[PDB]
């Protein structure tokens, strides 16, 4: 047993690092299509510059959780990460939607997070995620939500100028 | 027999001179298309540009080979320059295929000429085509390889719309 | 079968996959050891930013690769990453040893790497890794060659004093 | 039939192209000697500089034409270019006479060439050839009229230092 | 056995220290040369900061192998230096020709290295070679190759008056 | 017999040639330890910039000699250099001895040369050493003088904690 270990319950502790595992995921899988749109069947460059700069973020998110877990004088136990699922995402609406579909999840485990840590009657780590997260999350979404509905709009994927003219007019 | 002459085989002599020419005929070609469309008829200005460009290159690689070939103390035989073959191209995206089909010939060139420097066990000739050359060809490929693919998905030659937006949006 | 893919065999792009699933894996490694020693039970801090360091590179070599998979015009085939050996690495010194032991393995499956590249007669892989990689395992094996040597000379772990001295003098 | 075409003459355009063509030719001798006076059996180094700077300007001059050929809606038809006459150029001072005899051909032609235009009474022709063209090549005339006599009146070839002191003390 | 040894087969290892050797040999050479011009019965001063400027660079490759030949775990073993061959060098054109004649032996031995690096398999060295020397002794050749061509022609060591204004409008 | 030769006996050029031989002979001694300490076996690397900056000045020492050699007009002779006495200096502590061993021979010499050059009755040569030379020597052995007190007061080699801290808050 540590010496700063103070009011911090052991069933935290098991939620962190199943929240870490999450996060990790969630960065390997921005990587695997920021790529994707650098072969040469698809060749839309910004597309490239933009989900590869997410997951630098997501990466520091998980780093950032990882320096609190040692602040309260928890372990970390670090399991395997899966794959994606899904290797070709085939076009650019296509891409952005199972990418939306992936953050709602993410924020869907905070909720339950702070939940939990109402339970314990621990505050630090109320406040904490009531801070560094949850307000970032939903700004995310926000955009995600726009560019979604520009491209369906634009009557993307079927005509692809819309694709090609909405990556200079907003990502440029 | 010059005096600077060491471990130089006289059947690379006659390769080089071969590769030489093809470089200069490379370069008369993209002189004959960066011209054509400046042609009233057609008058994309940037294309003129970004082609005229292409021309510049190829000719110091051409220039970089000869001083190659004296600092080995070999010699140098020209022959007469072919002309291009087709003088009107027709359309922007029928020009980079054949401005594509183009440069894997000269790639290809290439590859038999490092083969070539293997079976002589000379060192310094492989070293120097791995360095300033092979590394080019590839970039150079991958980029006309983009150009290719947006065009044809943006509906060109079809839609000369497609064209003219490709032009101020990405070579400007 | 993609435009641009030209005297690329259908094996080395079977061997690629393997190289970068090694990558990640090892960045995925020091990350692990970066935090240990920030626990409180050790609190050696320079060590956390010198392995942290090392991710970020390591990470970058992956993603250079992919960079160079798409220029020839191969495909992407992601699997799973393991989790590290051992959680409890229990000192510096044993530490930088499984290290060391780390990087040797990476050496050693490029040396195949390129013994592979030389059978399919592939100058350009040939000369690529002759250069981004070979000459930089080099020096990070020779460097942590050192760091285990001053440590063990030095009378560590026995002696902590050991340890916390070659903190300051020389990560610092 | 082009709509900018005006008052322009399908004489001239059979003209032009045998103008232009005999422009790159030129710029295609120079290049052979530039590199002769490198070879190691020679060794002047500033005559490389010095007709290696000729041949980009003759390069001009023939692009320049070309600009003009479509500013009246003319037809750009290419021919093959021919190898120059003699490869061992021999010496400094053979070098120059035959280049000196090389212009006053170039010289030869404009002239019947602005004849021409005057009989068809296009004068934007006229005015354009008595400008860009005939005012500079009497000045090259007379500065390689110098070169020659200075080297024929200090004695070489017979005493080879005349060429090289010739080298420092002017080209420098 | 050193603990960094990876892939190092113990036939180089006697082969460098052969190479070294030689290096430190010529090194002494120049050293020797740059004195003897500037006795006063000569009394050239510009070739002693030339030869003298060489005689520093040759030491630094000699001391850049020794820093390779513990990056792979090697050793070092030296042997003695032999003195010149010929003290009283006798004219200027007469010292370059045993220069010269010096660089190609110098030559000659890395071409033999480079090709037992090939059947050893070691890539490391293969591409170290291949950059850091190869590139190197070829322009020294070349440049060595005129300053003995000029003399030659000016008429050295026959006249003395070729030595000296060679000296200024060359060395200067 | 030169021109510019006066009262300098033949005597003291043979003396000369014996003290110039052994400059270069120590110049070459420190060369080998200063790569001793870059093996990873020992990696005290400040030792290696140290020893490695000495032997940069006792090489121009050998140099300044020989320009003075000149000026008098006499000759230089060259004999072979011999290699060190012992290969494996085992240990920070022993290596300086044998460094200061072999400084006091190098001072025990000049002290008979000023003997000579005193009966003689050559000033020049006298006011020389007592200036360029003799005033140096003192300053290099009292530095060495106190590394090795240090060092043996500190314990070393037997702790090898005493070297390393030694490393650092001096030679640093």
């Amino acid at each position: 047993t540590s010496q700063v270990r103070q009011n911090y319950h052991q069933d935290s502790e098991a939620a962190i690092n199943r929240q870490i595992n999450l996060e990790l995921y969630a960065s390997y899988v921005y990587l695997s299509m920021s790529y994707y749109f650098d072969r040469d069947d698809v060749a839309l460059k910004n597309f490239a510059k933009y989900f590869l700069h997410q997951s630098h973020e997501e990466r520091e998110h998980a780093e950032k959780l990882m320096k609190l877990q040692n602040q309260r004088g928890g372990r970390i136990f670090l399991q395997d990460i899966k794959k994606p699922d899904c290797d070709d995402w085939e076009s650019g609406l296509n891409a952005m939607e199972c990418a939306l579909h992936l953050e709602k999840n993410v924020n869907q485990s905070l909720l339950e997070l702070h939940k939990l840590a109402t339970d314990k009657n621990d505050p630090h780590l109320c406040d904490f995620i009531e801070t560094h997260y949850l307000n970032e999350q939903v700004k995310a979404i926000k955009e995600l939500g726009d560019h979604v509905t520009n491209l369906r709009k634009m009557g993307a994927p079927e005509s692809g100028l819309a694709e090609y003219l909405f990556d200079k007019h907003t990502l440029g």
